[PDB]
Formats: C-alpha cells, sequence, structure tokens
C-alpha cells in the first residue's frame, strides 16, 4: 500500500500509523483504549479543552475574556492611565476628572 | 490494508478514517467539503488563527507579545511615592497636589 | 485502498497522505525530513511547546501559572472607593481631597 509518510502516516511494522509529532499524542484513555486511540492535541500548562472539545486559554485570577473571546487584564480592579493633555487629574466614581472642578 | 488503530486511525465501513480526538475536527467549511474535508484543530476562546494558519494566542485590552512572542502585562499605573503627601496623576507621572493649592 | 476523504486523508500521487488544514503542519526539521516528517501542530505568537512536546502559553512579564495552570497576573494600583467623591493617593492608599481643601 502506497503512502505518503512526508504527510505525517509511517508503517508501525507493517500496518499504516499516523505519526504523530510535537504537541500531538494518541488518547489511551477512551472506552475504546488500548485498542482503538483517536489523536489528539497534547496540552499543557496554560491551555485546556472545553465540554465541545475545543481548546481554549485556561485563565486564573486577573485574567478574563473579552466579548471578542480575546484575553484582557480586565476585567481587574487596575486602574488605566489618566488622559495626557496637561493637566492633573483625581480618581472620582471610577473614572478620571480633572483637579479644577474641586480647586 | 492493515492500520494501527491504536495510532489514530479506524475504518468507517471498509474506508481508512482518521479517528480524530480532543482538540481536533474536520473542516467542512472548505471548497472542497464535504466530500474531501482536512483535519485541523479545534479551537475556543483565547485562541486564534494566524493568517499563515497557525494558532496564536488572541490578546485584548492590558496584554501583548514581546520580542520573543511570549504573552506580557508590559499602561496600568503603578504606586505613588510612599513619603507622607498626597499625589495627583499629572502627564503620565505622579505630581504632589501641593502645587496646584 | 479506501479512504474516507471526509475525515482527513486524501491521495497525493496514488499515496496515501493526511491533508492538514488549520493549526497543523508535517514538521520538515526532524533526522528524517523530509523522506519522514510527522504531523505536529502549527502554533505562532503567545504557543509554545515545553519539554514532554506538550503545547503551553508562552507567558512572559507580569504573567505566571498558578497551581491549577491556569494563566494568572504577578504592580497596579487597586481601584478607589466608589462612593461620590474625588480621591488622591497618599502613602499607599486613597484618601478624600476634601482633607487637603
Amino acid at each position: 500500500v502506497s503512502i505518503k509518510k512526508s504527510s505525517g502516516l509511517n508503517f508501525d511494522n507493517t500496518a499504516i500509523a499516523i505519526n504523530a509529532g510535537k504537541g500531538l499524542e494518541f488518547d489511551t484513555n477512551t472506552s475504546e483504549s488500548p485498542d482503538i486511540n483517536p489523536i489528539k492535541t497534547k496540552i499543557g500548562s496554560g491551555i485546556d479543552y472545553n465540554e465541545n472539545g475545543a481548546m481554549i486559554t485556561k485563565l486564573g485570577a486577573g485574567l478574563s475574556f473579552d466579548n471578542s473571546g480575546a484575553i484582557t487584564i480586565g476585567g481587574s480592579g487596575y486602574i488605566p492611565e489618566a488622559p495626557r493633555d496637561g493637566q492633573a487629574y483625581v480618581r472620582k466614581d471610577g473614572e478620571w476628572v480633572l483637579l479644577s472642578t474641586f480647586l
């Protein structure tokens, strides 16, 4: 049987196998293992699978996802830079308000 | 044909198929689908593909890549000096309240 | 040979090949390449391999993994109280503007 070994297949003894490299492995923890093992990705710190088997970033304290599914520091109480106009600012009701309005 | 089923292949009514598990799927949205579907990764929040089809982390406010492509936090505000005096924020720096009183 | 082309295999010059899509590529940088190229994931910025060949998020300054493998922030100032009053920063704490007016 003709296989293309430059395209990820090889012979394991007499038999065609996937030749899995970095980031991939065979799932030996299914119902049908070890006889039948699907190929799956191989993931470590920072990455998880969701309920549908998609890879997502695994976020802990201080990180969240925005509206676009992008990772953001949020989200956290951390305070963004005040406007760079030439005037002094103070913090009022979660916003930057000029010092003038109180002088 | 003999196949190694313990290595990610299986038979689907006589035909050799990839047996795709977690993190992987067939792309049924290509020009040649559904009769010919390549295998691709399966990705969700926090991950995207770039122009070359490589997986990257999808970054939003406050995060960016450094020169080595690591995710970094480095424009949120550092602590003001701890000298005994009140400070306000002027031109991206901490300036004493005195200079305006 | 019968192959299921809707499941990630296709013919290339009558040989069976994996039809690799987004997030996958063949590794042409092995000791047996390009005669033999394993299939691997295709990764870019924000992702790396560890020594076990698992994909990890590539973390730079200000970010670390917690003990459950999640990305977390490792020196920014917290939000001031939301009571209706203006605040200034004094001695590593939020102090009302009133006390200085």
